[PDB]
Order: structure tokens, then C-alpha cells, then sequence
């Protein structure tokens, strides 16, 4: 589940369950990672 | 009369609807 969600899958291809069979609400096996979106900056300081 | 009813002394046959819903589950 971390795997899948470094990759940046956004599963709305396969579209969403309109009625309660199966809508995906479960406590899972993979649970819900929410990997962060840790930002690394590019800047200049002494012309480097 | 059951035969009859069924389309659209013999009693008062009931003869329920049936409820289908055509189901998207994962774009199947």
C-alpha cells in the first residue's frame, strides 16, 4: 500500500462505487498510507 | 389465473416485482 501510494495513483480509474456492494470502505490489509509531499528547494545563496 | 396475472375461482394470485440494478463496481 505505501508502494502504491508513492507512486501517485489517484484510483479514479477505476470509478466510484454509486451504492453500498462493495464501496471499498474496509479496515485493509494494505490500510491508507497518506505519503507526505516533502518539498526540497532549489535556491541560490553565493551564486551556487 | 397465475399465468394471467403474471402477464399483466382461480383465486387472487400476487406476484411480486423484482428489483434489478444495472452496477457499475470498478468500471465492470
Amino acid at each position: 500500500a505505501w508502494t502504491q501510494v508513492l507512486l501517485g495513483q489517484a484510483e479514479d480509474k477505476a470509478e466510484v462505487d454509486m451504492d453500498t456492494d462493495a464501496p471499498q470502505v474496509s479496515h485493509k490489509p494494505g490500510g491508507e498510507p497518506k505519503i507526505k509531499n516533502v518539498v526540497h528547494e532549489l535556491r541560490i545563496t553565493n551564486q551556487v
